[PDB]
């Protein structure tokens, strides 16, 4: 419903005159809103919990304490995994928990797992280091 | 020597007048900054990395994976541990390996402790479930 610069507008991270900034160089650009506004200024953790809300992800502070379930593992290939930015890591009721490099990647990993899914959101780094650990380039 | 409130306005989490709002609003009722800036909207863990880094100490995302060493329990009391808010999990080139619940007891810890020591801070619940980890029963 929200977009992403109300969404940040709402949660107080960013300022209205940060925004059109942001907005007035885009319309000049075309770079990604939450790309130019991290480089003015706005924390990534920042924007990645906005995106994470206006998705319904939940957002992961870390992804040290996982240990990927190598069974959830199968439902991607590899190639998969890192392409669409989706590490399956387990299952809880019946839904594989799945966590994503990108919310806007999540219906196009939804529709390909064609079955009940919980999707997470984990910042780059933290992303990488599970995706690794889950798909060993071995 | 940065204060919590300039920390965090440089990061971007708070706006200036922001800061100004919760120092009033702290006259008044004498809470800290830190949760008066979280009920705000401040995610407690970004409150968390900033308070580890204006004392130096290591923020830990998490503790699911810390197998606390025995040998480093040892070097406080239980009664110890939970009052100061304090875990010894293990040792890294001859210091001990300490896990903060709160950052202002680190000095009091350091003293105690008396010899070469790593800090960390780590959110509540996650310092809880390695309290009891290191310190069962
Ligand atoms: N992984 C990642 N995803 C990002 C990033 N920035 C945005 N996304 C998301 O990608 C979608 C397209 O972003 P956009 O190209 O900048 O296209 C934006 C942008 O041009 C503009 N926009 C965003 N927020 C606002 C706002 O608050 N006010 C106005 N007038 N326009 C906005 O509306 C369009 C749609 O925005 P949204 O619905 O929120 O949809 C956004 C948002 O879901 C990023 O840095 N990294
Ligand atoms: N466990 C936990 N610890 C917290 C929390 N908030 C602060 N601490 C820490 O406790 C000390 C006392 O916080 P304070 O009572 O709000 O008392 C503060 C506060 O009244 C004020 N202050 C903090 N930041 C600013 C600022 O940016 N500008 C101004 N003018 N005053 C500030 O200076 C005094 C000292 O601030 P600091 O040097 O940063 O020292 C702070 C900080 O190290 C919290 O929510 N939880």
């Amino acid at each position: 419903d929200l977009r992403l610069g109300e969404l940040l507008l709402q949660k107080g991270w960013i300022s209205r005159e940060a925004l059109e900034e942001a907005l007035v160089e885009q319309e000049k650009t075309g770079d990604l809103l939450g790309r130019i506004l991290v480089r003015k200024g706005l924390p990534e953790e920042a924007l990645y919990r906005a995106l994470a809300e206006q998705k319904g992800l939940e957002f992961l502070e870390s992804t040290e304490g996982i240990v990927p379930d190598p069974s959830a593992a199968l439902l991607l290939l590899r190639s998969d995994a890192l392409r669409y930015g989706a590490v399956p890591i387990g299952f809880q009721n019946g839904e594989v928990e799945v966590v994503l490099s990108d919310p806007r990647h999540k219906e196009a990993v939804a529709q390909l797992l064609n079955r009940p899914a919980r999707f997470y959101l984990a910042l780059p780094q933290a992303w990488e280091e599970l995706f690794r650990r889950a798909y060993p380039q071995k």
